[PDB]
């Protein structure tokens, strides 16, 4: 039971690292160039997921400089920032920005981590978490996601707690932008439950010596990226609703 990526390199190299990092329990085995991956779900039943995308930033603060110069216009990102709401410039009506204005509507900026989307034991799938953004939308989802099972939101809870300390101790984390990653929650009927660090696609080191807080703001040449802000709330919002 594994999984193949498509290998690119700021996360090849972010894995060679991680399998020999204190977070290696934290993520998917990773097996060689043979990417070759754990598969997370293999040992559940029917498989229910949650990715949340951790982060109070989701772009890499260099693809916002290598943006200043050359311009990325995508038409369809801004077919996306219109048939939601008209927020829009009259120069972008006529002819990052949409992260960042995704943020915003979604919960990234408030608390650093947003739901992506959601997988059920057969409900199908669904992405449509765009405008959830306050916690009380948040723990909504997650309510419902979990269906009453306290025994699989204990062992969530329990294992959060267990990554934020895991993540506090890690020079690798401790030096590294990690933007676009995510907490993958896993559980079945059998109450069995799991979360793992995912998506090392961007995740880059920083300065000779130089370190994250990884819970501080973000200002141009900070680099931070306030994930363990994101995960400071997500664990509030289950802790809350263990009641
Ligand atoms: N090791 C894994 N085991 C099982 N499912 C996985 C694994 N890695 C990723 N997935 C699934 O793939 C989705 C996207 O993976 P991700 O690394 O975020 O890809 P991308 O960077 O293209 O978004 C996840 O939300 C999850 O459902």
């Amino acid at each position: 039971g594994l999984i193949l990526k498509r290998s690119s390199e700021p996360e090849h190299y972010c894995m060679v690292r991680l399998m020999a990092d204190v977070l290696r329990g934290c993520v998917p085995a990773f097996h060689g160039v043979v990417l070759q991956l754990q598969d997370l779900l293999d040992g559940f039943d029917g498989p229910c997921v949650l990715d949340c995308k951790m982060g109070v930033r989701t772009y890499l603060e260099e693809e916002l400089t290598k943006a200043r110069e050359r311009p990325k216009l995508r038409k369809d990102m801004y077919k996306k920032m219109l048939a939601v709401d008209p927020e829009a410039p009259t120069e972008e009506e006529h002819a990052p920005r949409y992260m960042q204005w995704r943020e915003g509507i979604s919960s990234s900026t408030t608390l650093g981590f947003r739901i992506e989307g959601i997988k059920k034991a057969d409900g199908s799938c669904s992405t449509d978490f765009k405008t959830t953004r306050s916690r009380e939308q948040v723990t909504r989802v997650f309510e419902e996601f979990m269906q009453g099972d306290a025994e699989v939101l204990k062992r969530y809870l329990n294992r959060l707690q267990q990554i934020r300390d895991t993540l506090e101790i890690s020079d690798f984390f401790r030096r590294h932008e990690v933007i676009g990653s995510s907490l993958l929650f896993v559980h079945d009927h059998c109450h069995r439950a799991g979360v793992w660090l995912i998506d090392f696609g961007k995740t880059t080191p920083l300065p000779n010596g130089q370190i994250l807080d990884h819970r501080r703001p973000w200002e141009e040449g900070n680099r931070e990226d306030g994930y363990l802000l994101g995960l400071d709330n997500l664990i509030g919002i289950l802790a809350n609703l263990a009641e």
